[PDB]
């Protein structure tokens, strides 16, 4: 069952969400199953549980080839400082991308839906694509990170 993406201005994408505590359950591999239809309908590579109105510490991702993953509870750290420059965009936001800088290398931990544990160092894009979800769990979005407004622009016009 496809879900309606909420769009920037809905204050429930601005809510710091909750932790998964049905892991194995029907009820999560059921909103989980959602959430692969539902980025796949929008053509996403990554989709939080608040863009679709459900405050849950959970999203979806995956595509330099990035799995299929469904994680849970997630945790993220650095392993260094350095930072890369990159595109993103946001289903929340249609027709927009900026660059926005982020950690160029993370390990990431949680869980799978059916409870086992998930812990992944990750490099480049895909490291991007979980930091963006993360940021979606504590109420952040992308445009409060743009440095260089010049980059900020619609998908069809950027010339950047
Ligand atoms: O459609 C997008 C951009 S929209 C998107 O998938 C967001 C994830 C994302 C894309 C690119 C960089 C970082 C995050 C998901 C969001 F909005 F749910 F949180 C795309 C970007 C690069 C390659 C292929 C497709
Ligand atoms: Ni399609
Ligand atoms: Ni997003
Ligand atoms: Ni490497």
């Amino acid at each position: 069952m496809i879900r309606d993406i909420i769009r920037m201005g809905d204050k429930r994408l601005l809510r710091v969400a909750p932790q998964v505590t049905n892991l194995g359950s029907a009820e999560l591999h059921a909103l989980v199953s959602d959430m692969f239809e539902t980025m796949g309908a929008a053509h996403g590579v990554g989709l939080a549980a608040p863009q679709i109105a459900v405050d849950l510490q959970l999203m979806v991702f995956g595509f330099p080839a990035v799995p299929l993953t469904a994680l849970a509870n997630a945790q993220i750290e650095p392993l260094s400082d350095e930072m890369e420059n990159g595109w993103e965009g946001c289903l929340s936001i249609p027709g927009l991308r900026a660059v926005i800088p982020r950690y160029r290398y993370i390990r990431y931990r949680g869980f799978a839906p059916d409870g086992s544990p998930i812990e992944r160092e990750a490099e480049g894009f895909h490291a991007r694509v979980v930091q963006h979800e993360y940021d979606h769990l504590v109420g952040r979005l992308y445009p409060s990170r743009i440095e260089n407004f010049d980059t900020f622009g619609f998908d069809d016009v950027l010339s950047y």
